[PDB]
Protein backbone atom coordinates (compact mmCIF):
# COMPACT_ATOMS: atom_id res chain seq x y z
CA UNK A 1 0.00 0.00 0.00
CA UNK A 2 0.96 3.54 -0.97
CA UNK A 3 2.41 5.09 2.09
CA UNK A 4 1.03 8.55 3.06
CA UNK A 5 3.10 10.71 5.86
CA UNK A 6 1.60 13.66 7.01
CA UNK A 7 2.14 15.97 9.80
CA UNK A 8 -0.99 17.12 11.88
CA UNK A 9 -0.50 20.82 12.33
CA UNK A 10 -2.24 22.98 15.02
CA UNK A 11 -3.05 26.00 13.35
CA UNK A 12 -3.67 29.74 15.67
CA UNK A 13 -7.30 29.56 17.30
CA UNK A 14 -6.72 25.71 18.07
CA UNK A 15 -7.69 24.98 14.67
CA UNK A 16 -5.62 22.28 12.78
CA UNK A 17 -4.46 20.97 9.29
CA UNK A 18 -2.14 18.27 8.35
CA UNK A 19 0.35 18.33 5.62
CA UNK A 20 1.89 15.29 3.86
CA UNK A 21 5.17 15.10 5.05
CA UNK A 22 7.24 16.35 2.28
CA UNK A 23 10.63 15.28 1.95
CA UNK A 24 12.74 18.09 0.64
CA UNK A 25 10.75 20.23 1.54
CA UNK A 26 11.02 23.10 4.61
CA UNK A 27 8.52 23.53 7.19
CA UNK A 28 7.80 27.14 5.15
CA UNK A 29 6.76 25.13 2.17
CA UNK A 30 4.50 23.06 4.04
CA UNK A 31 3.33 25.20 6.73
CA UNK A 32 2.93 27.93 3.90
CA UNK A 33 -0.14 25.76 2.87
CA UNK A 34 -1.04 25.02 6.70
CA UNK A 35 -1.88 28.73 7.17
CA UNK A 36 -2.84 30.44 3.73
CA UNK A 37 -5.87 27.47 4.03
CA UNK A 38 -6.91 29.07 7.14
CA UNK A 39 -6.10 32.48 4.96
CA UNK A 40 -3.25 33.11 7.83
CA UNK A 41 0.49 33.75 6.55
CA UNK A 42 3.73 31.63 7.92
CA UNK A 43 5.25 35.05 7.75
CA UNK A 44 3.86 36.12 11.31
CA UNK A 45 3.51 32.69 12.37
CA UNK A 46 5.98 30.09 14.37
CA UNK A 47 6.41 26.55 14.44
CA UNK A 48 6.27 24.61 18.00
CA UNK A 49 6.02 21.46 18.69
CA UNK A 50 5.44 19.16 22.09
CA UNK A 51 8.36 16.97 23.08
CA UNK A 52 8.53 15.53 26.79
CA UNK A 53 5.89 17.71 28.49
CA UNK A 54 7.53 20.70 27.31
CA UNK A 55 7.95 22.96 23.75
CA UNK A 56 10.35 22.51 21.31
CA UNK A 57 10.52 25.49 18.90
CA UNK A 58 10.93 24.62 14.87
CA UNK A 59 12.80 26.28 12.26
CA UNK A 60 11.00 27.28 8.82
CA UNK A 61 14.25 25.54 7.40
CA UNK A 62 13.38 22.21 8.79
CA UNK A 63 12.92 18.72 6.36
CA UNK A 64 9.24 18.52 7.48
CA UNK A 65 9.90 15.13 6.90
CA UNK A 66 12.12 14.00 9.80
CA UNK A 67 8.71 15.73 11.53
CA UNK A 68 6.16 13.51 10.67
CA UNK A 69 4.31 11.26 13.04
CA UNK A 70 4.24 14.10 15.16
CA UNK A 71 1.30 16.86 15.86
CA UNK A 72 2.46 20.31 15.50
CA UNK A 73 1.69 23.88 16.39
CA UNK A 74 1.49 27.28 15.28
CA UNK A 75 2.06 30.15 17.64
CA UNK A 76 1.15 33.62 16.32
CA UNK A 77 3.90 36.15 16.51
CA UNK A 78 2.14 39.13 16.61
CA UNK A 79 4.38 41.76 15.82
CA UNK A 80 1.92 43.68 13.56
CA UNK A 81 2.77 47.32 12.03
CA UNK A 82 -0.08 48.51 14.79
C1 LIG B 1 -2.13 13.20 2.08
O1 LIG B 1 -3.45 12.76 1.70
C2 LIG B 1 -4.39 13.73 1.93
C3 LIG B 1 -5.72 13.46 1.60
C4 LIG B 1 -6.70 14.44 1.80
O2 LIG B 1 -8.02 14.25 1.52
C5 LIG B 1 -8.27 12.94 1.00
C6 LIG B 1 -6.37 15.69 2.31
C7 LIG B 1 -7.37 16.66 2.45
C8 LIG B 1 -7.18 18.08 2.99
S1 LIG B 1 -8.56 19.14 3.09
O3 LIG B 1 -9.13 19.41 1.68
O4 LIG B 1 -9.65 18.45 3.93
C9 LIG B 1 -8.08 20.73 3.89
C10 LIG B 1 -7.94 20.53 5.27
C11 LIG B 1 -7.31 19.39 5.79
C12 LIG B 1 -7.27 19.17 7.17
C13 LIG B 1 -7.89 20.08 8.02
O5 LIG B 1 -8.01 19.89 9.38
C14 LIG B 1 -7.35 18.69 9.83
C15 LIG B 1 -8.49 21.21 7.52
N1 LIG B 1 -9.06 22.04 8.40
C16 LIG B 1 -9.74 23.27 7.99
C17 LIG B 1 -10.37 23.90 9.24
O6 LIG B 1 -10.77 23.12 10.13
O7 LIG B 1 -10.45 25.15 9.27
C18 LIG B 1 -8.52 21.45 6.15
C19 LIG B 1 -5.03 15.95 2.65
O8 LIG B 1 -4.76 17.17 3.18
C20 LIG B 1 -3.38 17.32 3.49
C21 LIG B 1 -4.05 14.98 2.45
Amino acid sequence: SPQKPIVRVFLPNKQRTVVPARCGVTVRDSLKKALMMRGLIPECCAVYRIQDGEKKPIGWDTDISWLTGEELHVEVLENVPL
